[PDB]
């Protein structure tokens, strides 16, 4: 099943299975992701930072690799990983990787 | 209400409420933004630099965080923040952040 | 008149007047740009490098500012400015700006 | 013949001839690329990293120039060139270019 995630007009596509492998995240939990469903467009809409999302989707595609894009600052990216609820395990890895 | 902002073919989407929170800017003022409405496509069209716009929309989404993308030079970005009329408060913060 | 330039699937939009201000370039010369018209899609198609094009269109929008994106290497960008026939005046400025 | 390659929602377009010049790669071999055909959308779908793909398509357009985008880390890019089966000749050049 193909899913369309619209981040501020930038459309990402993936399979439901890709998101569902991390069920304790916003996009992996139907109950949380469905709060963001747009019934008019059959998409999930986020009125959020666009350049961070490459990395949020790749976290799922890669089975857990969390990497901040260089064109996106630390604090911006930190707020997005928290919003998408990637988990304390992933936040720990990220924190070691950047210093703090 | 969903808004489509077409910057040189790159389409951004946001909510009207997101833009309207900064009413003393081009995109937050209906009177100014409507000069750029494209009645054929039901979008606002800007024939302008594309890579700067991520940051112009995120200024609204973040409630005021103004950040220059690294792939975009200082002078290019400076001209865009002036064009979008982000305000002297925001221009001051930006100026401290980059030197000048 | 709105123009759609499809660079390898990345669609850029501008006005004809924007391109026509530099008539001695590929995109500013109807005779040269029309070799790339796609009658099925009513677009100009280039099966070329995508990240360089932001900067090729901005050269026209800015009235002549030629800048290489940082995510695009020198030799890649040099080949694109030559292909788009931006002119020896612009190529000189670029050459000073990068060394050689 | 125009081909649409959908990488996680980012659509790339090229000509079949462009891909077919490197027949010993995934995208240059009909038998391998067709495993990824999406009959509902008449596209080839890859649920993969988006920022690396500029460079994978440009490898074909340029007749062999393989370059890692700067916004994409070494290990991420290395996994994509292996997946797309660009060849040991190209992997050797890449390895010299980055160290290892």
């Amino acid at each position: 099943e193909r899913v369309v995630i619209n981040v501020s007009g930038l459309r990402f596509e993936t399979q439901l299975k890709t998101l569902n492998q991390f069920p304790d995240t916003l996009l992996g939990n139907p109950q949380k992701r469905n709060r963001y469903y747009d019934p008019l467009r059959n998409e999930y809409f986020f009125d959020r930072n666009r350049p961070s999302f490459d990395a949020i989707l790749y976290f799922y595609q890669s089975g857990g690799r969390l990497r901040r894009p260089v064109n996106v600052p630390l604090d911006v990216f930190s707020e997005e990983i928290k919003f998408y609820e990637l988990g304390e395990n992933a936040f720990e890895r990220y924190r070691e990787d950047e210093g703090f």
